[PDB]
């Protein structure tokens, strides 16, 4: 089976470990948690039943009996213990985004590629079936030639108080605009933006508010998004070219409708678990089927999400951000 | 009654002439028709039961019975008949685009200025129960304060031959952005844009293809539109603040579907006339009740597209076309 360590005891490590803990028990097991306390993580590991707690990252970086570390903190604490775990010899899955900035990034990649190690950004929504589907959509080329791709992701989130933290960087773009960047990359293939055109706005917490972007993509097809941590949105998702338009439904960033020329799909989530802290949070199962696909075949990272890649969509989302004089001490 | 001449015997002519004579005959009259030449004129008032028919338009901008003239030639013959009828001295609707740049629309403007006789653009849009419902919501405040409005409206029209043909000024944005400014504009109070970004690209018969566009707007707001006449868009329009979004739903440049804040409300079109060559065709009566109501109050304008908004509409939009180097004779 494919041994998971958890590192940090939060809201999505608990979605993600409820997940795992739904899965064949011969591919996947969860070894080991830890917290920045011993308290919290035993507490963690009594309530999803986990047979080892740590209360540092760095100890369960050593553990010889976890293969792959999931790390789930807060988005500056990704960095340092991503970096940990690798240097340990352990494959990450960190959650999104990897980094606060491109050179953070740059770093973990550059340290996943040194050691021959495993290392992917969990952008989750890149393995619901739905998405899956209008992939395969635009390789059988069903919507003609392309011409443009539009996404938003936006609600009130001010009441959140992780969202709008300067300290934590939040805001619109680091919290939503990666589900708008991600979609746009994957519709054109990945390919680097030739120019980016940004309006927005700050928050009175230190964070970006709300933000529009237009991309100029090669081969003369363009995309936009708009993200908001105070205006709701469609939080939807589209492409469309000469012959007609695909769709993903609200919720765009953990889809289960597709709709192609006017035709409806529907992809349900597994059944279990139920009341995630998250909506749709049973969609992580897609994620982590994936990793372990991965390395049952010695991959050293994900085609879906390639790590160049995940420095491209860093590299766009920080270029977005500077356009609008939003800065991080990282910087 | 109000006693309406029509200039030209096109498509949009029928539509609007037959929606006229579904209106009360105390209030609404054809009483001439003009096209450029007398048998197509007179087939036209057989058809329509028109009283007088002319073989020029100059004929009708001179007919002493006629007090509005509807210009519904293509675009770049609106405003020779505008200029036309306004020096014989009658109040004109022209359809939209008024002119095919900005310099057409100001010396429109500026003639009926100078003669103080009534002049609108026929944005038909503004009129429908959808569109006043939507700017009641913007008044109470509803959405909070505002954040960012979007509008769509793409469809593939390359086989009407007129949508892009370059000599009778087709394309995207005068066929169907047009809809989106005029729209972004409305939600924005009529102000003028502080900075304009556009992405887009030709198409093979000379007119823009597809096109983006971000407007800065002031007080920290912005829009974005795309339209197309190539690929299919989701026609709708939006605009979201701190407390809620308000859309208007497929088809957004007719709507009769409004949703706020998640609640839905239908606006039912008048019951005829039925099988009108342009999708909900009924709804132009809406703008032709309105004009007699300026008329009867003696207005030279529209409050609702006042004459240095349509102006301003045409302004950018010259602007947006001109940044993807897409020019006409007339400019």
């Amino acid at each position: 089976a494919l041994r998971w360590g958890i590192v940090s005891v939060g809201l999505i490590s608990s979605d993600f470990t409820a997940v795992l803990q739904t899965l064949p028990r011969s591919e996947h097991q969860v070894v080991a948690v830890a917290a920045r306390d011993l308290s919290r993580a035993k507490e963690f590991a009594q309530k999803h039943d986990i047979p080892k707690a740590y209360g540092s990252y760095e100890e369960l970086a050593k553990d010889p009996n976890v293969e792959v570390a999931y790390v789930g903190t807060q988005h500056p604490q990704h960095k340092a213990a991503v970096m940990l775990c690798l240097a340990a010899g352990k494959a990450v899955l960190c959650e999104k985004p990897m980094g606060v900035n491109a050179a953070e990034v740059r770093e973990m990649v550059t340290e996943a590629r040194s050691r021959g190690l495993f290392l992917m950004e969990a952008i989750w929504t890149r393995f619901f079936p739905a998405s899956e589907a209008l992939r395969s959509v635009l390789a059988q080329g069903t919507l003609g030639d392309l011409r443009v791709a539009r996404a938003e992701f936006g609600k009130n989130l001010t009441h959140v108080p992780r969202a709008v933290d300067w300290a934590q960087a939040g805001g619109a773009l680091l919290d939503l605009g990666i589900y708008c960047v991600q979609f746009i990359s994957m519709v054109f293939g990945g390919q680097k933006p030739e120019k980016i055109s940004v309006m927005g706005r700050r928050h009175e917490t230190g964070v970006d508010d709300t933000v529009t972007v237009l991309l100029q993509y090669p081969g003369e097809v363009h995309g936009s998004f708009t993200c908001s941590i105070t205006a709701q949105l469609s939080n939807t998702a589209s492409v469309s070219g000469t012959k007609g338009m695909a769709q993903l439904l609200n919720p765009c960033w953990c889809p289960t409708e597709l709709v192609v020329k006017g035709e409806h799909k529907e992809f349900l989530l597994p059944p279990v678990p139920k009341n995630c802290n998250f909506d749709n949070g049973a969609g992580m199962s897609y994620e982590a089927k994936h990793v372990r696909e991965c390395l049952r075949k010695g991959l050293k990272e994900s085609p879906v999400i390639p790590l160049v890649e995940s420095e491209l969509l860093a590299d766009i989302l920080e270029e977005v951000r500077r356009a609008i004089g939003v800065t991080f001490p990282q910087d």
